[PDB]
């Protein structure tokens, strides 16, 4: 499995903005799952919409696009607080059990 890329490397948004980061991964044929985190990794959200646990109400949201190896990792209403780093990370579930993680992108969320 190939590591995903993550952009842009710096996203700069407005209180209250939406702010959209693309994860782009190429998949070998293999069952995969990719996870945004804030970055210890913190889960924001993955795909596929995980329905191992009860579904979870969020500000964070995670879709293919139609072309399929581009994903949007998207907050909505963004805050001061949202201010940070972000990486989003592939994991393989065959034929080996591996994760592999793109580099950081940083989101900036500035004053009204
Ligand atoms: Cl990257
Ligand atoms: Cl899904």
């Amino acid at each position: 499995m190939n590591p995903p890329t993550f952009s842009p490397a710096l996203l700069v948004v407005t209180e209250g903005d939406n702010a959209t980061f693309t994860c782009s991964f190429s998949n070998t044929s293999e069952s995969f799952v990719l996870n945004w985190y804030r970055m210890q990794p913190d889960k924001l959200a993955a795909f596929p919409e995980d329905r191992s646990q009860p579904g979870q109400d969020s500000r964070f949201r995670v879709t293919q696009l139609p072309n399929g190896r581009d994903f949007h990792m998207s907050v909505v209403r963004a805050r001061r607080n949202d201010s940070g780093t972000y990486l989003c990370g592939a994991i393989s579930l065959a034929p080996k059990v591996q994760i592999k993680e793109s580099l950081r992108a940083e989101l900036r969320v500035t004053e009204r």
